[PDB]
């Protein structure tokens, strides 16, 4: 109960005793992100995503090139949540290292669970997705 984030996908405040609840957001197709001539992505908010070899977090579907292995791994800090998606594939653009994919989850009543985490910027020096998803089930307003 402690320190779920890397256990489950859920996150505990012991400040009001609420849990949030992103396990349920497990999924087969997942989310999915329609982008550029790159390809669209199927991302998997938790567990591990499907459509590529299963054990991948984020992935191109069309493609089926790994953007980050399923390593269960969230974030809450000042309110805000986030995921990550590390070490997919290996980026031979800047230094020796992978591409990652961030998913930062904006804690804002402006969608519902149908809405997704969108890529709103790619740094392609660093190779590191940035995909946003503005919804109140990663913070939820009571």
């Amino acid at each position: 109960m402690k320190s779920n984030e890397h256990d489950d996908c859920q996150v505990t405040n012991p400040s009001t005793g609420h849990l949030f609840d992103l396990s349920s957001l497990s999924g087969r197709a997942g989310f999915t992100a329609a982008y550029s001539k790159s390809g669209v992505v199927y991302m998997s908010i938790c567990g591990e995503n499907e459509n590529c070899p299963p054990g991948v977090g984020a992935c191109f579907g069309q493609t089926r090139i790994s953007v980050g292995k399923a390593n269960k791994r969230l974030r809450y800090v000042d309110q805000v949540l986030q995921l990550v998606y590390k070490d997919g594939s290996p980026c031979p653009s800047k230094s020796g290292l992978s591409y990652k994919s961030v998913i930062s989850f904006v804690c804002r009543p402006e969608a519902g669970p149908t809405n997704r985490p969108m890529l709103i910027s790619l740094d392609k020096q660093t190779c590191t997705l940035f995909f946003s998803w503005h919804t109140p089930l990663a913070c939820e307003p009571e």
